[PDB]
């Protein structure tokens, strides 16, 4: 297959000319990545930089100094010092990386976007691209040319604490928005990423979000068809768009740590996809091979196993001794020089693509005036608005009106930490209200929009301040419930903001998906006042709320909309904006009946032979794609041509969508398929395409979607792709159309 | 390359099979592959008019004589019947079969814990309880008794043992197997097969029956826990864990196997030629009879839509290796299979092999020479006290004392005992599903002569010392058992007044009976009413013995701290009340051990054989893994009224290779004051491996009875190849490097000195 990134002879000549000049010490140093802590005396230590970079030849540094967000100036002066030693002693520029994963996670003042789960709910490729383009600009303003993003793990277990870091439970959404994210970060030329753009990094390759138990970094048990058809597909898709780097899943599947899995790292990914990018470990995961999983007896053997499996750079991330042990591997014949040379070739190639040899630093004081601008914040607020899902709205309770006295209650009502979640200024997000109080909480934005005299704050339940480890992220407590109920009696409408406080990775593991008991009791007691309730779900995971949903006339899921989510929510609740978000996952009802939308027919209740109207409503609080608007949209006249088709065809799908209500609004248009009979029992529905359009009242538009016939193929039992003769249904809104594949096509190549 | 036949080659047997096959018409062949329930032979109108089971002789003549159907299954009216009622029915079936076909009918029943569907027979603990006994000999004796009492019905076949691994605590079929562990299900499945069939699979006499392993395979690992929803089993787990009990029990000569109704990796097992024909029949060289589960050929086209119609579904399943279709209602199966043959969708070679396997099974059971036999005279021990004694001992050995603070148990004379909770006075509660009816929902109505917990406690401690006041009550089941999960508060205040007057409260909580998909649950927690009951009882200040009476380990973490003693009785059957009363009185000593992990939290489910990365806080170079934060009680938990000390673990040879068999000796001493049994469990851990190694694996067990002060050496034999694992490529390997063996708190390091890589699919 053609190279994932275009062949460039001049680029390869620079790579090989530099490789030919390097000592073994310099080669192993390029493969070593350390965090900023070994360089920290925020004050850095010049002697530490000379040692780590000058003596040990370390080629990459990552992370926020002091593990907390810093200003662009603080990063710039630090990286200037790093680059001075790197160019003088090595002649190869350092590669600095940050986990800038919803805007500038680790840069104070930068534009903070909704988390990726929210962007999934926007179904909006261009808005996703615009956000990572803004993130790229604001990260280069720190002299940083690389983000470890996008995360495109499939969200396959609602208990997993990293549920909210990806674009949701669906393969196609993660593939398409992952591509849009890569394009926004990197721009349109992977071989020349200018100084407004940064290297992207897909993570965490792969199946990281399917742990059997839901606990982070515990084994998955992914089926043969699922591994290729679903978990691999977003990585394959975004590799095809030219991503410069990929980070490997820390965990384990079928007893095999991914960091030791040569078949998946080298064969499926680098070789099959002909991808010449740079493959980095996740944090300390070479250490994990011997300490955690005991597939190696010591660190030397762990390094050899990971590097031979295809790893190019180790996020060690603390010990310069990695370089000594890798040299021992080479000297003892455990790793061949061909593998070292190839790894360094990939690292150098990435550095050349970022322009770092010619510009290891650049004019950060002058060239980034839009950093943290209101113009950038407008895009974040739009993203936030388009992500919020109106799940229920009985009796036109929303939008709220002038005059109405509003009570804001719940532990998520007056907190920026709650709006942002984890990966915000600190890893756990546990200091956001302390570090960036200038941004607007839900309460502050509601008070500004509706008037201080109309908006009263009485939480009833509060979160404590996090300890340093954020060990108390799940804690909350009742706080003068009596006063809160009195305040509810005095109001016209209650906006109750419940869900989760912030957490990240394993510290956020949970043991029961239910919403916390105090927050359940709060909403039940508010309901007894007889006042109408707008239930706002503010959370990284879809915590169970089936016992309080019947009490709420309206329900809004804001997930984790970031610094501008309060502003956005106030505009939606006021009717300045119109809801258009749609759930990018299944919201479960019960702790031990978890399902996704793309389930098998045998899991349906009641479906009769020859029907395809499957029913999971007794198990699903709200389904994938749920969401309503303040206006109404009618779909009609679904057309598909050619209706008889084979693998070489492209299907042209057209659906008419009319705003039949009184408000302008956007509508995400989602196209599903179902294979009516198959040699592997067929998923009841699969999302195959989507678009999003804005319609004036009364306006009708034809939406056209192009669907290659091969997108109706599936991975059969033998692990190979096949498109089978037989019928399918395509679905758009409540419209459906039957089509027929006239001839079976079996692939012999690993990918279609 | 070929392994020896799983069942010994018998020239005379094959000659009988081939001579009979050569005489048969195509109609007779497809008839032999068709199995129907008793319902098409039941006169429905006259059954309802009289209330008694009535069969229709004209229906027998049609189904057997005209459509040549070769097997009938199930309890008439799907309700247990007397041996005499079965016998008259089967006599009528055999009369038509022998006259019109010349091939005896093969009748099958799901006799899965004693005689499920025979009134008056001996009902044993369910298999999950037998797992808890760690007692091969009791397991074997129970299925010998079941075989005897099933032959007394003129029935020569049970669809058992069930040896699914219990990998998901929410699965409603959790209690039908021997628990979550591979080795337990392998060993007790072999013991069960030996008990049912006896020691010669080619000549099963008239006190023994054909066994049937089910449900092949990975049936108990649905991702969501819901019955008949997809599993997603890893390549190493499928061969190492799910296949292994079937492999082991095939080597013990099982006559028949039934396939998993469900799906793994998108593939119905009933359409999976690789697993049915290649892994099983071919690789194991097994000449037995492979039967579908209920209506599962229909499921291929109706439920899973991997076939477009029943004809295509039949061809797929038969070509995949199915020999007999449990249709179970339509004689038209024979017409459709004949159509497959005439259209060339199924080759005659596959028909002739399937019929050969069915005929072979019929000859092994002696059915051509003896299609019926002297049921009136030859089974005088049916329902005897001798048989009941074995059921009561298996019930006793199954019950697990999980907590016993302050020597609350055993109870003593003079104590006024209150029995509370909705499981305190129910035979349905004691038996669970698959008892007299499929859902088990009529057992107190149908068999009131057996003793509930309350009845057995009152008889043992004195009627004047035992009081019943439940506080929470299960409703009577509707016909579909749609309300098995419901319960109701029942004048709690009066029960609390009764508790204040008692000296000790025995609170019996858990689940009512259910079976298969009707029993699916949505939250593992114990019901809210039963939680409230125990909390309100605890406020009286009286000591509570908490009795867990249930098919699944429902979460009880909020009430476990309130109970001074906790006993898990699982589903101990008709003699479980009697057994519990003996244990609580101290007539017997507790010896049961949990054969599964009891979870604490609904979204933190785990088994004992987990990976190191799942352990909390284990240091490099250490092997003392910890999951207590997530486990209410672990696999192997259980205490005794006495104490046992383990010492002097020794292994020889300690440096070994794959050809070696390790002799493992551990000394066990009763250091308390009461006689008791102790199950002795031997685990291993591979200290480093090319696939991350399970933290513990059970490799051997025994069970011994020790007087106070008595020490005994226990000797266990461990083939070196039992320490191999299925590597990432799906192949077995035993790698050079160190292992630890564990018994009690003792451990010993051993070293494999050379790697052995298997090229064959099995070791
Ligand atoms: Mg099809
Ligand atoms: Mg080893
Ligand atoms: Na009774």
């Amino acid at each position: 297959v053609p190279p994932a990134l275009p062949y460039d002879a001049a680029l390869e000549s620079k790579v090989q000319q530099r490789l030919a000049r390097m000592t073994l010490d310099e080669k192993v140093g390029q493969m070593c990545q350390l965090t900023a802590d070994p360089l920290t005396d925020f004050t850095f230590d010049p002697k530490a930089i000379e040692r780590v970079v000058g003596q040990y030849k370390v080629g990459s540094i990552l992370n926020a100094p002091l593990t907390t967000a810093q200003t662009p100036e603080a990063y710039a002066r630090f990286i200037e010092a790093i680059q001075k030693v790197s160019m003088k002693q090595i002649g190869i520029p350092n590669l600095y990386g940050l986990d800038q994963n919803h805007g500038t996670t680790y840069t104070l003042g930068g534009t903070i976007f909704p988390q990726n789960i929210n962007l999934g709910a926007t179904f909006n490729r261009e808005l996703t691209r615009r956000s990572t383009e803004i993130c790229a600009y604001e990260t280069r303003a720190c002299l940083v040319p690389w983000t470890f993003n996008p995360t495109i793990d499939l969200a396959r277990h609602a208990a997993w604490p990293r549920f909210w870091e990806n674009f949701g439970e669906d393969t196609y959404v993660n593939a398409e928005l992952g591509r849009a994210a890569v394009l926004g970060y990197q721009g349109d030329n992977p071989n020349s990423i200018d100084r407004y753009h940064i290297a992207a990094c897909l993570k965490h390759y792969m199946a990281y979000g399917a742990p059997v138990s839901g606990r982070d970094r515990t084994p998955s048990s992914v089926s043969r068809s699922d591994m290729r058809e679903k978990h691999f597909e977003p990585f394959r898709a975004a590799v095809q768009s030219g991503v410069l780097s990929i980070m490997v899943n820390s965990g384990v599947d079928n007893g095999m740590p991914f960091h030791a899995n040569k078949q998946l790292l080298t064969d499926w990914l680098k070789r099959d996809l002909n991808w010449d990018g740079m493959l980095v470990t996740d944090w300390a995961d070479i250490d994990n091979l011997y300490k955690r999983d005991r597939v190696a007896n010591n660190k030397k053997e762990a390094i050899a196993m990971a590097i031979n499996a295809g790893i190019d750079m180790s996020m060690d991330p603390y010990d310069v001794g990695f370089t000594d042990l890798l040299k021992q591997c080479v000297n003892e014949g455990l790793v061949p020089m061909s593998r070292i040379d190839d790894a360094v070739s990939r690292i150098l190639r990435m550095k050349f693509r970022l322009g770092l040899f010619d510009a290891p630093t650049w004019n950060w004081r002058r060239d980034y005036p839009l950093f943290g601008s209101a113009q950038h914040a407008d895009v974040a607020r739009q993203s936030a608005e388009e992500s919020m899902v109106l799940l229920k709205n009985e009796g036109q309770l929303l939008p709220l009106r002038a005059g109405q006295k509003i009570l804001l209650a719940g532990p998520n009502a007056n907190s920026l930490r709650a709006l942002n979640g984890g990966w915000t200024y600190t890893w756990q997000g546990h200091r956001t209200d302390e570090l960036a109080p200038q941004y607007k909480t839900i309460y502050e934005a509601m008070a500004e929009r509706f008037g201080q005299d109309k908006v009263t704050l009485s939480q009833g339940v509060v979160y404590p301040k996090a300890d340093e480890a954020n060990s108390n992220w799940a804690a909350d407590s009742m706080a003068d419930l009596a006063a809160t109920l009195r305040a509810a009696q005095a109001a016209d409408v209650i906006v109750a903001c419940v869900g989760e406080n912030s957490y990240c990775e394993t510290p956020g593991n949970l043991t029961d998906l239910h919403l916390s008991p105090n927050q359940r009791t709060l909403v039940k007691e508010l309901a007894k006042t007889g006042k109408p309730i707008v239930l706002v779900l503010s959370e990284g995971r879809p915590r169970l709320v089936g016992d309080i949903e019947p009490l709420a006339q309206s329900v809004v899921n804001i997930m984790l909309p970031g610094n501008h989510g309060g502003e956005a929510l106030a505009r939606l609740l006021a009717g300045d904006a119109n809801f258009s978000g749609r759930l990018p996952f299944t919201y479960p009802r019960f702790a031990n009946a978890l399902t996704t939308y793309d389930y098998k027919p045998m899991e349906s209740v009641g479906t009769m032979e020859g029907n395809y109207n499957y029913d999971a409503q007794v198990y699903v609080q709200w389904p994938f794609g749920a969401g309503v608007s303040y206006t109404d949209f009618a779909y009609s006249n679904l057309r598909v041509s050619p209706a008889q088709f084979a693998v070489s065809d492209t299907l042209t799908v057209q659906i008419d969508v009319q705003n039949i209500g009184q408000r302008v609004g956007k509508e995400a248009v989602l196209l599903y398929s179902h294979d009516l009979a198959a040699s592997s029992t067929p998923d009841v529905r699969r999302l195959r395409a989507f678009d999003k359009i804005e319609l004036q009242p009364g306006e009708k538009r034809t939406v056209t979607l192009r669907l290659p016939a091969a997108d109706l193929a599936f991975v059969g039992y033998d692990g190979k792709w096949r498109l089978e003769a037989g019928d399918f249904l395509l679905f758009a809104g409540n419209q459906q159309q039957r089509i027929s594949c006239t001839a079976t096509h079996l692939w012999t190549t690993p990918n279609r």
